[PDB]
């Protein structure tokens, strides 16, 4: 056991049999990765620069906009998801990946699936 597999790593080994890096075409494929990702539980691991406790979220699916697209108002500034993590001193390697739609169906939170990990008990 103890197989908390990072969603990128999971994608590589199981879904693609290939390498996930800057040559990803799975960015726009995220919409068709939805059907596979619907109804999973992912442990969100906050990057080392966050020092925050990891929490598992039930994936209802994916949000229609990537992390470099969606913005939220903080400090009066509408910052992109990707920029907020970058400001926390963690540059997202593939922020163009459609954000993970988790948290709640009435309160959706968008999280970089890169930092989400599939729990061994789901498979």
């Amino acid at each position: 056991g103890a197989m908390a597999m990072p969603m990128i790593e999971y994608l590589e080994r199981f879904s693609l049999k290939a390498k996930i890096n800057n040559t990803t075409n799975l960015d726009y494929s995220r919409r068709f990765l939805e059907p596979f990702l619907r109804g999973i539980n992912v442990v969100y691991t906050p990057p080392q620069s966050f020092q925050s406790a990891p929490r598992v979220y039930r994936v209802n699916g994916l949000s229609r906009a990537p992390a470099s697209s969606e913005t939220f108002e903080h400090d009066g500034k509408k910052v992109t998801i990707a920029s907020y993590f970058h400001s926390r001193n963690y540059p997202l390697k593939f922020p163009q990946l459609h954000c993970l739609n988790v948290g709640s169906s009435i309160k959706s939170i968008l999280l970089p699936i890169e930092l989400c990990s599939i729990e061994e008990g789901q498979a």
